[PDB]
């Protein structure tokens, strides 16, 4: 009759149902009830920070890897070094994954790695073929990326269901954390970054010459008509929905879309759509200073005001452990956080998934900072205003610089305090 | 083993679960399993129009009242006059609800009323009291509304959980259908409208002198600092989340927030929050040409490519009928569509809900037109750009007029399209 409450984000298309089937064996072996509540990504920051400040909430909460340091810095998370030792310690994890178990420079781990994700480009094989585009040259370089989009815009190809052209590229301009995650590769590729350590402190680098170069190149794809105006007002889920509906030739996303492509519309997938029958993946192109993609995922954290700490730690060890690592990655189409589970043969057979796995050497993420929640909110707000400059025909290098100088002022405030 | 597929939007905090409990009796009596799929509002237009164009989808779909004419005019909906006759016909419905059963001027009804919904202002009793605001004066007139917001801005009141001031008003500036529904009362209150019958056709009126007056007054609340810049990039979900979290003194919503306030976070509500303990409702203020609010909701439609039409009509008769009408309104915090069901004490004994029932006198909606889905997408896009003028310090009457001239040209295209 002993019970646990868990907060999760929508990691699969039937998230509560998938999470319940995942924990059913643990419920049987301990004779306990695990309750699950689903928080949309757009409101999860608001709801998790309120639970933290109020001292009331669940036993466990999913945390995006980029939030672990920001929640940890509030002093509301129970140490989980014991759980991670029981899962095989530092050596069981990719160094980049291990760094998401804590606030940078904290002694104690405060989250357990649950799943990994990184970004690549999904494209329509039938569209790039009709346009005469070589996917290998389109996704090899900025120049190539731009040339491929120009061909996709000039193409007379029409989706056989919609009977209408495809937008060359769709990217979300509003409301998602992905307004930051989708700009990051371009910034990094130009030799830029989101933040930089100097003058003793962390500050915004979104106004560095190289950051402006990468961000401007990204924004100018919309300026040139490769991204439709409508896309700049939309969020992640809508861009996913536009691709599934046969309206976009190319978009940036995570390994989950592969799982969706294999499942019917009734189960929140798109197996019956033209796009699922014509699905390609290519990595992010090399920029002038490097080849990068966003690498992230989600960890599980235990609030220090939980009344069932020993039982919730047993559940973290279960979810962080090999068997649940494999089953949840299968249900979600995410990559296991436990490095050993990448080698499970169920992940070796899928050709599109292999593209994601082998793209991981280009994966980069943000330092695990106390101000990071604020940085992401302000980044989403200010980058969405840069997309606005395009919708208005007002995008210039000076206007972008002025806007990123204001984003930088505000981000510097957030890195001092909450 | 007979099957039905039903598409619904997230009407309650656990939508699929609540919908399965609602249809359980019908499943038992008929030996059918009803499969439900949840479509977020932001992607429902995309997924419903793709089902229409492809001839592949569910048996039934939820349709927002403002979309019924638009989907009907695509030639894909079954007539349901038999179901509405069996539910008691034109007399069993509010005239405004009856008009949402069809495309304007069509012989045959193509949707069954499911639930009703109209807009009012939620406010924080504790905030208006600390600010010295008389709710009765604040929600009586535009001048009153503005005077109350000036007092809310000046207040040194801090939310007891956040330890921080409350924004006087939050409204979503992006990527919700509510960007239109939140503007419409201000437009209508100035004596404007969204569209106007102009010489044998329908056309945009967003660029009429009175429509600009109403919209300009609305936007200028944000110009004066009554709405934070942050709010202008956010969608309806985030604004609701911000109110629940104690960040907003006032916001416009539906009757569902009353149900949400009575349910804990773990079931998708906000009973733990200060805002649930300090909840007031007031009507939209009278504009200079009178008092108006947005009156809508959702109906249920049967695709004419369904293979299960006789059974799906029995399910429509069930969902539209007295018992299920009461149950779903209880679970969702919506008003029943069937007038007779308003008599249940769950509605008539609910003092916050009584403000929504009384607000129904002043309820207005859009004509039931062929291009209406297009009108809403384009309206949301262009109204999002009006909010942008504010964020940028570029709001002038000419700039707003130029923007609504472009919204009007685009909307005219969508209305004349065959
Ligand atoms: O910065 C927020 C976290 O985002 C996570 O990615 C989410 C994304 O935000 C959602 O929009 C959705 O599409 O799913 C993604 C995968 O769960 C990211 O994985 C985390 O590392 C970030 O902390
Ligand atoms: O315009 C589409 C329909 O909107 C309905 O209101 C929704 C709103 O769109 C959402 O943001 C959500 O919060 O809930 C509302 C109620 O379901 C409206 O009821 C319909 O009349 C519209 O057709
Ligand atoms: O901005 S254009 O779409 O009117
Ligand atoms: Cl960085
Ligand atoms: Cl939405
Ligand atoms: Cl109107």
């Amino acid at each position: 009759q002993k019970t646990l409450e868990v907060w999760i984000m929508p990691n699969s298309p039937q998230p509560a149902e998938d999470f319940k089937a995942l924990v059913a064996p643990f419920e049987k072996a301990h004779g306990v009830e695990v309750k699950v509540t689903v928080l949309d990504w757009g409101v999860a920051w608001t709801k998790i920070t309120t639970a933290a400040t109020s001292g009331v909430g669940p036993d466990l909460t999913q945390l995006g890897t980029t939030w672990v340091g920001a929640i940890s810095a509030m002093g509301v998370l129970e140490p989980v070094d014991d759980v991670l030792e029981a899962l095989g310690g530092e050596k069981a994890y990719l160094p980049a994954v291990w760094r998401t178990t804590r606030l940078e420079g904290a002694r104690q781990a405060t989250a357990v790695p649950w799943f990994s994700e990184l970004r690549a480009f999904y494209y329509r094989t039938d569209a790039l073929k009709a346009a005469g585009v070589n996917p290998a040259e389109m996704f090899a370089s900025w120049q190539g990326f731009e040339a491929g989009l120009a061909r996709l815009k000039a193409s007379s190809f029409r989706d056989p269901e919609t009977k209408a052209p495809l937008a060359p590229l769709c990217t979300p301009g509003k409301n998602s954390w992905d307004v930051l995650h989708n700009a990051a590769p371009w910034i990094w590729g130009a030799g830029g970054e989101i933040v930089r350590q100097a003058g003793g402190r962390w500050q915004s680098a979104l106004n560095s010459p190289e950051s402006l170069e990468g961000l401007y190149f990204f924004l100018s794809l919309a300026q040139k008509g490769y991204v439709p105006a409508e896309s700049l007002e939309k969020n992640t889920a809508q861009i996913e929905a536009d691709f599934q509906a046969g309206k976009c030739a190319v978009f940036a996303s995570g390994p989950w879309m592969i799982q969706r492509a294999q499942v019917p519309e009734a189960k929140g997938g798109f197996a019956e759509r033209t796009a699922a029958k014509n699905l390609g993946v290519a990595p992010y192109p090399a920029g002038p200073k490097g080849r990068y993609t966003f690498f992230g995922g989600s960890n599980l954290a235990l609030f220090n005001f939980s009344k069932n700490k020993p039982l919730a730690k047993e559940l973290l060890k279960y979810l962080g452990g090999p068997e649940a690592q494999v089953r949840y990655a299968q249900m979600t189409g995410m990559l296991p956080a436990l490095r050993s589970a990448w080698s499970d043969p169920s992940f070796q057979q899928n050709p599109l998934l292999r593209t994601f796995i082998q793209a991981a050497q280009f994966g980069r993420t943000y330092p695990s900072l106390a101000g990071w929640g604020g940085v992401e909110n302000l980044a989403v707000q200010h980058l969405g205003m840069a997309w606005d400059l395009v919708a208005q025909g007002r995008l210039t290098r000076e206007a972008l610089k002025d806007l990123m100088d204001k984003a930088s002022a505000a981000i510097n405030q957030a890195l001092r305090h909450h």
